[PDB]
């Protein structure tokens, strides 16, 4: 069973980084570079960051201890997402477009 679900998991994530999605995707392929961006405050708001690069890492090493926990990742990477910026923010409506995708696929796991 978590075996099977991890698997399932991996299948969810690989989905995420496809072509497919690419253009609302790709802002959480990797870690907030918050220099690059300029983003002096995006530690001070946000003490978890994460993103699909780690999460992926995570995978692979193992680190997951059911598909809930991999679940809680990805919900913690899109939760940052709406903590951190406006509603209106054209990266809100990127996250929610991926948080679709996942959320579609992680119900219907085995
Ligand atoms: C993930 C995530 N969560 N927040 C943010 N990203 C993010 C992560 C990685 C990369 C981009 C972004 C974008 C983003 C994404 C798509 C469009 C616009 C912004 N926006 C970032 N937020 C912000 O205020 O960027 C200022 C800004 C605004 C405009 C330009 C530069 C900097």
């Amino acid at each position: 069973k978590v075996s099977e679900q991890l698997k399932c998991c991996s299948g969810i994530l690989k989905e995420m980084f496809a072509k497919k999605h690419a253009a609302y995707a790709w802002p959480f392929y990797k870690p907030v570079d918050v220099e690059a961006l300029g983003l002096h405050d995006y530690c001070d708001i946000i003490k978890h960051p994460m993103d699909m690069s780690t999460i992926k890492s995570k995978l692979e090493a193992r680190e997951y201890r059911d598909a809930q926990e991999f679940g809680a990742d990805v919900r913690l990477m899109f939760s940052n997402c709406y903590k951190y910026n406006p509603p209106d923010h054209e990266v809100v409506a990127m996250a929610r477009k991926l948080q679709d995708v996942f959320e579609m696929r992680f119900a219907k796991m085995p």
